[PDB]
């Protein structure tokens, strides 16, 4: 089935939702007024997105991955153009200038590579995996991370908290994580061999959360307006992506 990855922003939200589809990967677009196709157009087998916000414009970082060659494509406003980053399941996150954090599944293993405003440089993180998803949070200026690796049907949570990476309580698969917050809430989605399930946290330990789809492969994006949470997932069978909306039960979104 294809695989897709997406980010959203501001206030409407607008979400941007990148598919890679026979070695050709394609973005659609909500901007508040149905769906579009956006300009996004680049070959690749496996994709991740980044985003951040400077005052109103949107920048968008995505990773396009064909063999072992990870490209990275930057939209600052002015057309998408080639980003200085140097088969593969990439996943990605940002905070703040921005910093970026790239985690790559390659033979079993994953490796991170990471913007600090300068240049790329290797991570820390090393650790066994086939698919891989991330998600961090802010506290101040501390950055926390949460890496999500999958080998077989078991997923290992890996935390970064400033000082060194940790195995996390939480308990191949494909997963998409989401979080929220300053405790933070997490929500992570997996798909298993054909049946999208959840597990969340809320600062007091893991639970099965309600959703529960159909779908080879998973994708999340989530916004807070105020302390309400709202969360996209793309669920994949296929070419057919279905969106799956919380915005206080689930609902079938208008995504096509
Ligand atoms: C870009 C337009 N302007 C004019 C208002 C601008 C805006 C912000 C900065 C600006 C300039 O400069 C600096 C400089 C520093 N320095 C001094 C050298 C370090 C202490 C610090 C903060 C700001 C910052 C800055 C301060 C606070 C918060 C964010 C930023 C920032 O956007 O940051 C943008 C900085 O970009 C300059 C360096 N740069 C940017 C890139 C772009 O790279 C692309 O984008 C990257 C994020 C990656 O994806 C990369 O692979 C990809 O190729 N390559 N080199
Ligand atoms: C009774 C249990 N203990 C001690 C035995 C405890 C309790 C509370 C804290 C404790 C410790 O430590 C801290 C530390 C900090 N700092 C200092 C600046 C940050 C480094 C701040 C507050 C407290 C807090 C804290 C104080 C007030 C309000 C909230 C917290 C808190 O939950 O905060 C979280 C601390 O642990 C308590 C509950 N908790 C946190 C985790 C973190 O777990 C990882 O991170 C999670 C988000 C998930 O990824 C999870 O799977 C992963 O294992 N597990 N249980
Ligand atoms: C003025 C009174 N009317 C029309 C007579 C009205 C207004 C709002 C809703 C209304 C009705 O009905 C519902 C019904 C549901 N349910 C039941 C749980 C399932 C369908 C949920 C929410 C509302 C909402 C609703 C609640 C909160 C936020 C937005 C909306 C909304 O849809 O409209 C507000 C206008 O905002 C711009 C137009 N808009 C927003 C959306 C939300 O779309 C979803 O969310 C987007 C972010 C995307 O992910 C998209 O694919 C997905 O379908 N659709 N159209």
């Amino acid at each position: 089935s294809v695989q897709t990855a997406a980010t959203s922003w501001g206030t409407v939200p607008s979400i941007a939702v990148y598919t890679a589809n026979n070695g050709k990967i394609t973005e659609r677009c909500w901007d508040g007024k149905g769906w579009y196709t956006g300009a996004f157009n680049e070959p690749g087998d496996n994709v991740s997105v980044t985003s951040w916000l400077v005052g109103s414009a949107i920048h968008i970082r995505v990773y396009a991955s064909t063999g072992t060659t990870t490209t990275e494509w930057c939209w600052d406003g002015n057309g998408w153009t080639k980003g200085a980053y140097t088969g593969d399941q990439t996943a990605a996150t940002s905070w703040g200038v921005p910093s970026i954090a790239v985690y790559t599944a390659n033979n079993g293993k994953i490796t991170e590579r990471c913007w600090d405003g300068k240049g790329w440089y290797t991570g820390a993180f090393n650790e066994p995996g086939d698919n891989v998803s991330v998600t961090s949070w802010l506290v101040g200026s501390a950055i926390h991370i949460r890496v999500y690796a999958s080998t077989g049907t078991t997923t290992t949570e890996w935390c970064w908290d400033g000082n060194g990476w940790t195995k996390g309580a939480y308990t191949g698969d494909q997963t998409a994580a989401t979080s929220w917050g300053t405790v933070p809430s997490i929500a992570v989605y997996t798909a298993n061999n054909g049946k999208i399930t959840e597990r969340c946290w809320d600062g007091k330990g893991w639970y099965t959360g309600a959703f529960n789809e159909p779908g080879d492969n998973v994708s999340v994006t989530s916004w807070l307006v105020g302390s309400a949470i709202h969360i996209r997932v793309y669920a994949s069978t296929g070419t057919t992506t279905t969106e799956w909306c919380w915005d206080g039960g689930w609902t079938k979104g208008a995504y096509t």
